[PDB]
């Protein structure tokens, strides 16, 4: 970084901040968990995870949740951090199209329930038992539906790597639709109901209402990341994905008028949330109301967490004006 | 090919082959939409698709549904096969992962139902009016029940995009799976309760039983298309996605030996459908009666189809022997 110091806008968002009780005892064990899963090779990058205290997201986000329930979930989370960091934006896998779309197919396999995975599979290992403790806790429909959000995000990858290898910042429009499924955000609210030890109906979840609503949320997750992650981001190529740079880009922006228009994009997305949630109110049933409240509760917390957490704040300049 | 003549195993299955009595008609109008989407450009492939009797595939395959039913199923088999030819298989475009991957987030976001297309992109046009006749006669967990074979089917057209690039023959344990989803036949499947008008309860549709007949099913008509679309697939890219050319290629097979072994799986396979047919027998509701047998209809109505179609036939040597009924 050079330049005169950066305004990180404000992320104003009304929904409630909560914390799970369980935060400390399973951020640990989750960690411990990871740490033990060779899923990262440098002991450089576990220790960054341990002091990034991705468990403090897990229970961020998921706050009314039972032990059992965020010691899943933070597993989860775990998985993803090591998998964004190790394999998809890695420089072996990440800048080729081709490498990482004929890797995926064995991940696929392990996913279904088909394959066992290699004992040098760290990530196919990994995700069997993530894939068999979610069963154990959910029907048929609420595993397929959680395979469904996984086999995207896992293809939207390759879209990722189809960007690095022909060196091209994707578009505003193809952007803000494939970041939808690239942050794995969808996969997270796939747990909510199963988190909480409810089921939404087909009928409940596919709603109109409950779509644009998780849409919404999972804008917002991704706006808020790319907005606070940018700085880190641009250490590993040049924060290709990254609304941020997609609109400095495609809009000729100033960095500081980017992350200005990044903010404002952030506050039209809460009003059209508010504005849909009215009207859900009006119809929604208990197990739906648990969900939307658990979409708030993701939103907000993802904010707290980012604001604070070691694998984001580390990367600004000390001059940088925090909100 | 081989120097010696070929002979064409049989795919013998115990599913009834049926018709949908609207055959004819259906077939007529859908060709017609599809020339008027000019999806295909050349008068050529245009004419080809007439000959090949897409309807007869859509009529064979869902015999039991409704007139408008069909006519859906019949311009979404046409927009397939046409996606097929023109953009998939009938590009450079397709010789590269990174450019198919980055073609796809517009016809993503016109899925989404979030995008008008462009007036000229005839793929988008199309399926815009599709979503939007599927969405008046399916429930919205159908319609993204849909939705999602398709992302699926979209995706898996990059890792074939893939295997071109780099030029190897995909290996059996790759290729079996992905194939599920290269032939977008779930998206098909996805439409037999809509075009029956009945709708599977999610725990139903989601059912280990049903899911297992599902990707049975699935399997069979991707390893059928595989053994019959071998001769026109050499044609084009060395028929390097075909079940046939892996078998071949990483078992070390003779081409003749490959045919046989591919129709060995058919057997299995139908076997195995037996087998998790009879547990789901035992606590099936008439919808996943209805569905299962759909599935039924779907695999023998493929082969009727495809041992008789100018989409297959033609590119097969003159002393090849085809097998009896
Ligand atoms: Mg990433
Ligand atoms: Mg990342
Ligand atoms: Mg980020
Ligand atoms: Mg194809
Ligand atoms: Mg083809
Ligand atoms: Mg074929
Ligand atoms: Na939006
Ligand atoms: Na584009």
């Amino acid at each position: 970084f050079t330049g005169r110091p950066l305004h990180i806008p404000p992320l104003p968002c009304p929904f409630p901040s909560e914390i799970n009780e369980h935060a400390d005892a399973v951020d640990e064990e989750s960690h411990t968990w990871l740490a033990a899963s060779h899923m990262l090779k440098g002991a450089d990058t576990v220790e960054h995870f341990r002091r990034s205290k991705i468990g403090t997201l897990a229970a961020r986000t998921n706050p009314t949740v039972p032990r059992d329930s965020l010691r899943l979930i933070n597993d989860w989370y775990n998985w993803l951090f090591a998998f964004d960091d190790a394999f998809c934006e890695g420089e072996l896998m990440g800048h080729r199209a081709s490498a990482l779309a004929r890797a995926l197919p064995p991940l696929l396999e392990i996913l279904d329930g088909r394959r066992e995975p290699d004992g040098s599979d760290a990530f196919g290992l990994a995700l069997k038992e993530l894939l068999h403790r979610i069963s154990d806790v959910a029907s048929p429909a609420q595993v397929d539906r959680w395979r469904t959000t996984v086999k995207e995000y896992l293809f939207a990858q390759i879209w990722e790597a189809a960007n690095r290898e022909v060196d091209l910042i994707p578009t505003p429009d193809d952007y803000v639709l494939m970041r939808r499924i690239t942050g794995a955000t969808y996969t997270c609210f796939a747990l909510i109901d199963v988190g909480g030890g409810y089921r939404l109906e087909a009928e409940e979840w596919h709603h109109p209402d409950v779509r644009t609503l998780s849409d919404l949320a999972c804008d917002l997750i991704g706006w808020d990341n790319d907005l606070l992650s940018y700085a880190k981001e641009r250490g590993n190529d040049k924060a290709r994905h990254n609304l941020v740079t997609v609109l400095a880009t495609h809009k000729s922006l100033t960095l500081q008028d980017a992350l200005l228009e990044v903010a404002q994009m952030h506050n039209d997305a809460v009003a059209a949330f508010l504005d849909r949630r009215a009207a859900l109110d009006r119809w929604a049933t208990l197990p739906v109301r648990k969900y939307v409240r658990g979409l708030e509760h993701w939103v907000r917390g993802h904010i707290a967490f980012s604001l604070g957490s070691a694998r984001y704040v580390g990367a600004w300049p000390d001059d940088t004006r925090w909100p």
